[PDB]
């Protein structure tokens, strides 16, 4: 049980020896991600795990895979984007993929940044740096169980993010279109309007779809509270940029942290000159009372082992024709 | 029923009339603390609300509000250095304080600074100042229910810690010297020693006391984990700054959040020249990996109302020779 | 659009009007389940809501059902065995169902029984009932966080007796053959046999398969420690009785909570009298140690809502040609 | 060391050996109180141990241990009627107790029997003793994230309840007549009528004062909800027990859990025939919606070994003319 392993991270290599003993199998590393150029790689192996930086497009992938045996594709994420399903069926390949890593670690993100914004931090430091060191109203802040939360969508994830305010003490209301007796413990549904009037500080768990795009928008943040803190750990598309910088310099809301931003894919994830950095994002990043991280939120120990491990139990129970979890085909 | 305060802040001057309605009282406000300057304006007063900023030294003012018929002292703070013990015997003024402001907010700060400083989100943030997007293991973070929180001192405080890291998952230890059964659902006691080799977060809740300066030092960072984080929302020379920055500087800890500092008191709660601040907070604060606040993990609206409402209930209870709840030796 | 719903719940009749409105639709409430001696009167209606006592094995009911333009079977419950779908097939009647009511419903009532069967209040009430008001040490407790639970699979149900358990402060272990990382704040993962021998209130989760059924028996209670509580609100054949009684009457184990019982369905959802209630049931019935409820778990405002409300959803979308959450078929 | 123990009960026994290699000192156990029949083996013993069952009327008592150089005399228990303080300042005897036993065992002994009332499951039995295994809506129940806490009076005890009702998703509301900012994040303060009219489960947690005594009453009753839930494991004499009975009977509230009652001492902690037990308790206990234990709620392995290992430090501490924590007048 020889499995190849395309475009592994930093963190993924860490983890091979315990991975490879826990599954009594072997990882056959390759440095790139899976193309035309390096498939004749799979030759002695019985599986394939990717993490496709780009569109599998070319069918010279897909039919040499099946000339060596290959039954299955096993994506290491949720993105099914990349995968020409035509192809797929083409060559009985079933797909694998990741759905969920861990919805605490991306929780945990969301409601760090809510409290670091809450308490004010940045702009203390910003204020610091001006050698002012004082304690001005504009400052003040409040514990956590003085605020409502309010969760536009709920998963697994804002599910999470709902259980820990709620347990901190907070209020949560939430909006959602199907109703999920098991978070009935840690919010309460209410609709649309009366979230986004009502919350202290707002997180976004909905799916990007073509009724989502910009569903954060001017309107929106004139509703808001003048106070209210927008945290998008989701999808950078759900949040209308420009209105998001004005609403921020305007004051129509207090602060704002962001794990995801429209048009991300220009910088996210690379290493990049000044030239290359839009300007909207340094905008965003001048402000002391805003974070911006790079889409970092499910970065933990257990997202990266999960990822690995999931994908591999799929893909190696394709291997000896065993049932699989995350099949999509 | 008239009460002076002396040296309201401006957050202090926002709840007054809410508190004149709440109490049935009318409260004077004099801007600067009392001092035989002003000491003949509390003569309509039944009751005083003090918030020296300096030794209350001569004694004509104690003679002098005992000639008013004020029968004691509310301070809104908790320290009472500044109160002379002896005149106030001498004038049979009964002093009062504020030992419990709101633990949550300061318990709040320190979870807070934990989490961010966990998810490295500054790390992130210098990262991306030089154009790096990308997720290098060496920013790898983790959910908070797979670390162990160290305590060193319980109290309101840590206590409060404890229940908020507890309700996250998190494993809480904490080292004492008194036991208090009320909080072991949340903690578990242990030796000093292993909660500083155990703990992936250490936070501080010992008294300042001659024993305890200096109680976290070069022998002590040694003994912690190399990813540790240490937070101390206590007092400042608790910890060995020197100590601190090297640890940093050589990667034997990860991070640190501090809302005070050794020496803090030269430019904390001052506007201040760059030539002002000292070296060592210099140090601090270019590093994206410590945080570093003003002593204001007490600035919430529920402090600031409590330290008012407070020592004005005792104050008046006194008036009118009722028990205070907060009496001073 | 009118509804037919069939063998309702003196708890469902209670909620009728208000259901009407939500959903702006009339229900036809009649007395008995569907049968060919009634089915006749679905005429007038859209839809059927069902609660099958026995098993819909004969086809002029399925038949008759098409004949009036129904498409649908409503199930207001999980269960599916009544409902001969090869019929259903025959006439493009779809099945919906009910398939999670609340699982707090039925994580509560574990709890519950739990902690009372912890402080042994039955046993302090038969020694009362002799006149015994002593507190001997026999009948000690302790407090929940100094107790470790142990579930024997998860599942939406198990999920939230770890995170109420969790949240008193006690350590809870499961053995699950599936992995959730969403559960982890609040459990820990172990096998079977450490589950046994180390949790002090053990809770049965799994699903009855073939090979689950007497999977609690001799040689389990053997292994559990002498102190421990049993409780099952899963299904009664999990658990071999006569093993159980023996056990309790042994003090191999300290206590049982059972919300179901095998051949429960002899009695369980009847009146009956004593000649008709098995023996088993009588000598756990007669334990101070033991709580036997009559598979009422369940049994809350929100499981009958949802019952109803979930079913109605799904059989007026197929009414409409609308998509449908609980097909199964 | 030696400290002489006074009327250890079973379970104190029983710890005894674990105790004094824990304080390395020796234990002198003797069977009864302390009298002039027993003081004089006192004379080999560094410090003393009580548990009073009777006044400590006799001064030979006090003028021996003085005698023998004992410094103080240690409670186990929290009560201090039986220790006439006039004879030990006389003596230079300081007075110690155990106010803080484990508020814990109470604080869960009172949502334990407002859980099993809430679940009606005294209720269920009664029915199926009578054959009925059926599911009427009489017997109906609720998740408690639907229910509303009232607390009158709050401390150390309530504070616990409150902590564990609002982490299952409760709201909490609590009536006192002292701020305490700690608890703010588990309940919200409310005046004492709309506790009794909005609380759902009443937990009363006030110490028996003169102006306390039948604080809960005919009035009272008539206040609360109809289906409420009464629980008291503060003081039996805070409730009116013939207006509990006839609320009981009249099914003015639901359900009652009493771990306390008015002439308790009669028969609690005692054995005792038919004829000696009261009626109001028979007819309490004839109640399947009622619950009562033997003022039990404190009687875990926690709270007795804190009852004498925080005695006995205090003791020791004395002894060596350190500080002891919980001195009293």
């Amino acid at each position: 049980m020889k499995i190849a392993v395309f475009s592994p991270s930093e963190s993924e290599r860490k983890l091979v020896a315990a991975t490879e003993k826990k599954f009594g199998c072997e990882l056959k590393l390759i440095d790139e991600s899976l193309s035309a150029e390096n498939v004749d790689q799979v030759a002695d192996c019985d599986g394939v795990l990717l993490k496709p930086l780009g569109n599998l497009d070319d069918e010279i992938v897909y039919k040499k895979l099946a000339d060596y045996g290959i039954k299955s594709i096993g994506l290491r994420i949720v993105g099914t984007n990349t995968i020409d399903f035509d192809l797929a069926k083409k060559y009985h390949l079933t797909v694998t993929n990741v759905p969920v890593y861990s919805p605490r670690a991306i929780a945990e993100m969301a409601v760090t940044q809510a409290m670091y914004l809450n308490r004010k931090i940045g702009e203390f430091k910003a204020n610091m740096d001006k050698g002012d060191f004082t304690n001005p109203d504009s400052l003040i802040s409040n514990e956590i169980y003085n605020k409502t939360i309010g969760l536009i969508g709920v998963g697994h994830i804002g599910s999470a993010v709902a259980q820990i305010f709620s347990a901190m003490g907070a209020k949560v209301l939430a909006y959602d279109v199907i109703y999920n007796p098991e978070v009935e413990p840690y919010l309460t549904y209410a609709d649309f309007d009366t979230v986004l009037k009502e919350a202290d500080i707002i997180s976004l768990h909905t799916p990007l779809l073509k009724s989502t795009e910009n569903m954060i928008g001017k309107k929106q943040f004139a509703e808001m509270k003048n106070d209210a803190i927008l945290i998008n750990a989701a999808r950078g598309e759900l949040v209308d940029t420009a209105a998001l910088i004005e609403a921020l310099e305007k004051h129509e809301i207090a602060a704002a942290g962001l794990d995801t931003l429209a048009h991300e894919s220009s910088y996210f994830f690379k290493k990049v000159d000044d030239a290359q950095i839009p300007a909207d994002y340094k905008k965003l990043a001048a402000m002391p009372n805003v974070i911006v991280t790079p889409h970092s939120a499910y970065f933990t120990k257990t997202s990266v082992r999960n990822m690995i491990e999931i994908s591999l139990r799929d893909t190696i129970a394709l291997a000896n024709g065993e049932r699989a979890h995350f099949v999509v085909s």
